[PDB]
């Protein structure tokens, strides 16, 4: 697509954009401000780099990013350019999980994209270095780089180290776990609060192969982060060095005029998808990689994910599904070692250009390969699963698609009477009052989509409640929103069209026999198509849950989950 | 209106919102993050204050706000609460003026509103202290406070001091001036660059009674800033003290549960409008005060502004129209002294509650009144103008309203043949190639509205070019966008419906006789209504100038200029 969003520059000038305001005499007001913020006349000739961090104090994943941003600015100066720091908002899923605050989480990705686009466009910056540390902030920064198509590098803030107390290990999942184990009698109240004091020991995104580590890995695999960016821990001295080197690398990109639309291509998008399948990455990567592909005017469908999934085995023993964390990947050679193996297996395209100014194959040719004897990355011979964990389903009830994490452990079928809830709250109430009424059913939590939630919130408590009731393999779980963790059975999100839009999920009634077939990739109903259409003819959309503010704007702008919930089309 | 946007709290608890995540055991994940960012168990009991600054390095108005935010956080802690800093984006009109970057400026107000709303909602903060320093950021922060309706205080970053070099004085307007004076032969190239090195000497919003000082004054008059917030200079030691005291005042507001919808009322909105008229404030205050009124579920029309204008004289000798700057107001008693006089004149409502926990009259009862012999604030006896500078016009060509700054100096009428331009660029080209073709005409610059610009950009060069061509009193100027400065004649912006929407402004043709009548408050055309309707029947909307990114979303969401360009309705 021919994306029209942001200003074009006024051939090998390095200040292609800022010359708009630093050179013409008709822009004397611009130059006066720049002198006032401390630029000399000689500084006016230099490229201006927008340094967009996502620092804030109320989240471990973000509280350290200001220090990183100072390192990035110093490196930009040490490279002969002018560095201008600015900062946008972010929100913490770990804080807001379980609450209505979670309705504000997904859209913060698109707010951040808008934020950085706005500043780069208004201030005429020549290039960008972004420092996210957290979930939705990674893809938000890439989307703004794609819209602007000015040279850019994403510096991942880095993952948090695991927590340790008396030879037992924790992360944020342990803290999520602790309340269920408390009411379960599994642990006492004193054990439960030791969990919460010792779960997150410092700065960083959440420790496992969760959304943050998935996206940072995928973005590195996409060539838009420097090698090792995704795997160096947040608190590591080498993270600061990477910050200080981004300026040098960005200078080279301005010299080459190597732009994000030269780096983010169908093939580098595939490389990113390969990393997701190989590492067992989050199903949220489906939403974010589609948004990222759209931002550079490319197409990316649910079916493209199925094809890559089928072509790529699950190889990594990493939480949540497995046992290791991102720090362990760091210790055995980092993300470049992992990608080196995948490239040697012929699974990746090595000719894609990256922010090093070289191709992926040139980056990976001379990096230490995986540590001899490591048990995290299985060989192609003995994979954890022969194909990817990510599965697309499209039955009667998800005609426009849906997304599931499938281990190959759950069997190929589940059939049961539907048990329908209009939100997370009523589902949890019902399973507390009456767990046995759930045995054998297909639990449907609807009204949680992009418009219905609103905000397509991530829900963790339904899968926790089902496990703690002992129903993990004895029920299935469907939503137009998103589930956070796994059952030991069938769990499907992103069901499209969402219930708010009158998709078949909004027409289900209690007792309807729903059949999930993994092999046919279908979520079907025993209800006849004509009775479903009768239900459709009689359906009226429920009133929106908001009429003002950022979430009403989201409702007005957001596309379906199958379209990556983009908001600017 | 019954605004539904943001979460409701789970009677005299001070942590009405954060208890949602600090108290229930089912929110152990939340508490683990909070322990990791450094909260003790005792800290968990305290109120959590979101401290939203708009710091960034590429603008003199914003580069210092991080230091202010540290002072605010210390004061919040010294008051027994937990302070969590976060930061959003802003853009600089002084940098981007004259460029397509200016299309991103107005919408940044609404992006900021969305930004702060998002974080307060996701993180469950109990109250907010906002630190803007710049144009669109002031009203953006109030709008988020109104949506949330949690106790909040806006701390103005403060105005910049004027520049000084060899017993001559400058501000950003001097830098804007300098290029026109250069091509004019008025000044040399060396004099022109002395202007630009000595125009903005440090931190702060632009020095005159421009948008920033208008809005900060109006917001103080509205009771949503502490007394003197608007008039203390950015670099003043007392600004840091105000920062350090906001925590104490916010604590009292939580104790009283005095919320923004208890403070922003029809009467405090009128108080804010009174300050605008009395001080000669920017016509942008029309857009921002309407947006602010909408954010608390109130109504505010163009006609309400006309009524207050008629009821309130223009009293202040302040640039751009006059001679003094905000620092001078500071030296003669500040904004509270000005408001004290206006309250003594019976022009303001003294019973409105404010963020001090007291009413306006209680705040102003014991502040030093204006300095004896000051010549900035004229007496009611001898006003600069008997009524307000701000005028609403609604002829054939602006049926839904338009806004003009009228001094009472220009006469009551202008009639001339229309000279129509589809954008700022073609207007400036035409006036350079052929200035005399402009003599006696009504210059129409259309396609610059909220959707057409897009972004309703502010235009400075048309009024500069007209003055430098010697045509200041010999032509008139109309737009669906915004003009920055004054002619010495008739200059109208915000014309509604905008041309992009097929309003009569989009149907004007060269030669059409346009008559501006200030007394009747009408912009009329000699063209017959039936010929205008014929033109309308044949009109087709031009294609949007963008199809992606934040500005396309703006086009999709923004209401008319007459509706304050709100985006969330
Ligand atoms: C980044 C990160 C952590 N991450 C979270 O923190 C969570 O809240 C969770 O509970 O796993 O949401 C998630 C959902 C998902 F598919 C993958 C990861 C996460
Ligand atoms: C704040 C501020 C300064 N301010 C500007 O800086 C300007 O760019 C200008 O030239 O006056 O835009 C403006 C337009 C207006 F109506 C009032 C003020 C401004
Ligand atoms: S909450 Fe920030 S990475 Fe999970
Ligand atoms: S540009 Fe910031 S106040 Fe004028
Ligand atoms: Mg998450
Ligand atoms: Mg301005």
């Amino acid at each position: 697509q021919s994306v029209t969003a942001d200003p074009s520059p006024p051939t090998n000038k390095l200040n292609k954009y800022s010359s708009r305001i630093t050179e013409p005499k008709s822009q004397g007001g611009s130059q006066a401000i720049l002198h006032g913020v401390g630029l000399s006349d000689d500084d006016l000739l230099k490229p201006q780099i927008g340094i967009s961090s996502v620092w804030y104090e109320g989240n471990t994943c973000n509280m350290h990013l200001l220090k990183l941003s100072e390192a990035v600015k110093e490196g930009v100066e040490n490279a002969g350019m002018v560095g201008f720091r600015f900062n946008t908002i972010g929100v913490s899923d770990a804080i807001s999980m379980g609450t209505r605050g979670m309705c504000f989480s997904l859209q913060s990705r698109d707010l951040i994209a808008d934020s950085i686009e706005t500043v780069m466009s208004a201030q005429w910056y020549d290039g960008n270095i972004s420092i996210p540390g957290c979930d939705k902030n990674m893809p938000g920064t890439i989307m703004a780089m794609g819209r602007l198509n000015r040279p850019g590098i994403m510096v991942y803030g880095g993952t948090i180290k695991p927590g340790h107390f008396q030879d037992k290990t924790y992360d944020i999942v342990s803290a999520f776990q602790s309340y269920g184990e408390f009411v379960s009698g599994s642990i006492s109240d004193e054990q439960r609060k030791t969990v919460l004091h010792h779960s997150c020991p410092g700065a960083g995104a959440c420790g496992g192969m969760y959304t943050a580590n998935t996206m940072a890995s995928a973005i590195e695999a996409m060539g838009m982060s420097l090698p090792y960016s995704s795997s160096i821990p947040a608190e590591d001295p080498l993270k600061l060095d990477e910050c200080r080197l981004a300026g040098k690398y960005l200078l080279e990109l301005l010299k080459m005029d190597l732009k994000p639309r030269d780096i983010i291509t169908p093939k580098s998008l595939r490389n990113a998808m390969v990393s997701v399948m190989a590492l067992g990455g989050s199903t949220n990567a489906v939403l974010h990689l589609i948004a990222i592909a759209r931002s550079v005017g490319l197409e990316l469908t649910l079916d493209d994910f199925q094809k890559v999934s089928d072509a790529v085995p699950f190889l990594a023993d990493l939480k949540p599904s497995g046992k290791y964390v991102m720090e362990d990947i760091h210790k055995i050679g980092g993300t470049p070692a992992v990608l080196r193996y995948l490239l040697e297996l012929g699974l990746m395209d090595g000719d894609c250009m990256t922010v090093t100014g070289q191709t992926l194959a040139q980056n990976l040719e001379n990096v230490p390969s995986l540590t001899e004897g490591q048990e995290i990355i299985r060989p192609l011979s003995n994979p954890i699963k022969e194909t990817g964990h990510i599965q697309i389903l499209r039955g009667d009830l998800a005609p426009d698609g849906s997304v599931a994490k499938i281990t190959g452990k759950e069997g190929l079928y589940f059939s049961g009477p539907a048990l329908v809830f209009e939100g997370e709250e009523s589902m949890l109430a019902a399973i507390s009052a009456d767990p046995m009424s759930f045995k054998g059913t297909v639990v449907v939590i609807r009204g949680e989509g992009p418009k219905g939630g609103p905000g397509m919130p991530e829900m963790l408590t339904p899968t926790s409640a089902i496990m703690g009731a002992g129903l993990g393999k004895e029920c299935a779980l469907l939503t137009d929103g998103r589930f956070s963790g796994g059952s030991h059975g069938f769990v499907v999100g992103h069901i499209c069209p969402e219930a708010q839009e009158g998709g078949p999920i909004g027409l289900i009634k209690n007792g309807d026999i729903i059949t999930i077939d993994i092999g046919a990739a279908r979520i079907d109903t025993q209800v006849s198509p004509e009775e479903m259409n009768d239900r459709r003819k009689k359906w009226t959309a429920p009133a929106y849950k908001v009429n003002r503010g950022v979430l009403y704007k989201y409702i007005k702008n957001v596309q379906s989950a199958s379209d990556g919930c983009v908001t600017d089309e």
